[PDB]
């Protein structure tokens, strides 16, 4: 019987979708976005990614299940990825990587393994996070605290205030880091901070849960995983939720990683077979061709060549609109120290706006962005900045 | 901490994978499968599937995101192969789809929108049923009760038993019907057995979930759905989780769809909006590939056509495989009656031999089943056949 069954809120940023496109006016920019677009306005598939995929079509003779952790190929290259080419963790073999549904699936079998066989029943999210992560954990029946992250005033990392209140999380807490750009407010601890953080995490006992989505875009592949190697230097277990949705362009694929690490070889393969047992419960075992197309470029070097190029030409044009958006608003002229944008990393940012400014320029002015003032830098191009900012100057 | 984690239980089938491949004979038969196989014994790619991987190369332009419920034109094509090209409950628009990671996948999202959104606590599960069913329900917490089902002696569907079973079940329990080819056993109710359990579930007030894995592999597509209709008829709500992995022969790219089906409108789309909540906090969207393969395909009628005549194909060759059996252990000779097995439907059948008898087929003639007899009609070949039927009359 379903007729009390309560509609589910409105999505905290898909109503935004909806409601851009329904206007008439294609001065329209719609910052709200979320997934990469080049100075074009579109969504690409990269051109690795269709080699990789003829290829396929050309090589593929069945279409028989993965096992339950999917094509190992897949799970060799992103821990040489996540950990560097010849880690300790890879030669002593204490690291297991599950292929899951993107990197939200990897969240979700990471948080039913942890639900179900350990006793955690907290994990820390910053404030503020990807708001999915709430919903992921709290399916699962984890309760999601929250640590200080972000200093609205300096627009930069509040690092006394976030180990200040990480020392409310006891022993066996699931503490989750964003690995680099963090989401939503391209702000990421430097190596030092990361450095103090896996020593305060390994003297109070935290079990480190690093969300790893958007490896290559704030600096390099390698740059960007400098953090979670610390913590990895320094741990003996964690988990890595990864994602291949952005740097390989794939979203619709939904192609991730769950990577669990434990002591070593042994415990990690116990660990590794429960944490099978609830992938087997969820969605069995998991979909071949996105991972098909990653695992394919990242072992054939011409292919990852090409890749490489094509992220670092993403990452570039993110860093060049973070450049152009902070000198325009300096030409269009408010007082404004919009240059923390310049600091930040990946496609997001806070632009500062109160909600009631980006209400009146969705209202106003077409520009679209999420109520928190979140812009997603990508959505700018060369050609739409002057009136982006011409009408954030005008809102000021 | 993970050094107390106790290692999953030996999976009750794929340890019989691991186990045959590791056998120095070729006369080693698999029946323990699981997949199709052609008379080869190859899972191949289908032509349709081929052709329409090569159209979607040519025509991709964008990996971006789908919506949580997946490509709209998939939906529309799966509630019109459910429910028939002009069905009553498709034009009041009282069914919605959502596109999953497979038939798991549709039938833990409905486990855990039952589970969050109702107040369903047992789900009636028959004996004999497919063991992954327990641990879906079982990890969105709903318990699992099971119904007598089949009848041991004459091999086939003891219907007194199971209506018997079924008058503990209360209002607003959910009963589990297997739409055609009923896994383990092949035995399916006939279109009036359907109309009576139709009727005394209205009666009695269970929410039907049909598990639909195999549409085609019994008797046609349209016949096949025929059980799922007589409930769709009487009922105001059910659900039904569909997989494409097998009559595509596309298993690893996770295809199947969840269909809420609501008493109009307007609760449908209020309860699916949860539905779509439960998505977004477990793998967020669905894998994109697989679906646009089937899409395609079905909406367009020279690749649709070429796709039936593969499913004929394949029904066809478990037809043969199952009548080839009976006679060649009817020509090797033994006191038998194994006629059941045209009886029938789909590519398993329990053999009638006792977890003894199927370790000396595994052990002293490298005869892989699983222990509770079950066997794969498609591992069965005409060439492999006459070892196979020897092996088995001598155990019996
Ligand atoms: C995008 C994102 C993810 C995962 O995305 P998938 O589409 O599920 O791969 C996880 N965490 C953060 C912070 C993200 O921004
Ligand atoms: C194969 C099967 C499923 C679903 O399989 P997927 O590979 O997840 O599509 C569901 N129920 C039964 C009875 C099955 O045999």
């Amino acid at each position: 019987m379903f007729e009390n069954i309560t509609a589910a809120p409105a999505d905290p940023i898909l109503g935004l979708a909806d409601l851009f496109r329904a206007d008439e006016r294609p001065g329209k920019i719609n910052l709200g976005i979320g997934v990469y677009k080049d100075e074009t306005g579109k969504t690409p598939v990269l051109t690795s990614v269709k080699k990789a995929e003829q290829y396929l079509l050309e090589n593929e003779t069945t279409k028989n299940y993965l096992g339950i952790d999917g094509i190992p190929e897949f799970g060799r290259c992103t821990q040489e990825l996540l950990f560097g080419k010849g880690s300790a963790l890879i030669n002593d073999k204490r690291a297991r990587t599950a292929q899951t549904p993107g990197g939200t699936g990897a969240l979700r079998v990471a948080a039913d393994f942890l639900a179900k066989n350990t006793s955690v029943k907290r994990v820390w999210v910053s404030n503020p996070s990807w708001p999915n992560h709430k919903s992921v954990f709290n399916s699962a029946g984890l309760e999601v605290r929250e640590y200080a992250y972000y200093d609205a005033e300096n627009h930069t990392l509040d690092f006394d205030a976030l180990i200040n209140s990480l020392n409310e999380a006891q022993a066996g807490d699931v503490v989750l880091f964003h690995g680099c750009c963090h989401n939503p407010t391209g702000i990421d601890p430097t190596l030092e901070q990361w450095q103090t953080l896996a020593q305060l995490s390994v003297e109070k006992g935290w079990l480190p849960l690093f969300d790893f989505a958007y490896q290559g875009f704030a600096r390099g592949l390698e740059e960007d995983a400098e953090g979670l190697r610390a913590f990895a230097a320094m741990h003996k277990e964690l988990i890595v939720a990864s994602s291949y949705s952005k740097n390989f362009g794939l979203y619709n694929e939904r192609v991730g990683a769950c990577t669990l690490v434990a002591a070593d070889s042994e415990t990690v393969d116990r660990a590794f077979s429960q944490m099978k047992a609830a992938i087997r419960a969820n969605y069995s075992n998991p979909p071949a061709h996105g991972a098909s197309v990653v695992a394919t470029i990242l072992s054939n070097d011409a292919l990852r060549a090409i890749w490489e190029q094509e992220l670092t030409d993403m990452r570039q044009r993110i860093q060049r609109m973070r450049q152009l958006f902070v000198n325009t608003l300096q030409e269009k002229g408010a007082n404004r120290d919009f240059s923390f944008i310049i600091k930040q990393n990946g496609m997001f940012s806070f632009s500062g706006l109160t909600k009631e400014q980006v209400l009146r320029l969705r209202e106003e002015f077409g520009v679209y962005a999420v109520a928190s003032g979140r812009v997603n830098v990508a959505g700018m191009t060369p050609d739409n900045m002057a009136p982006l900012c011409e009408a954030i100057v005008a809102v000021l």
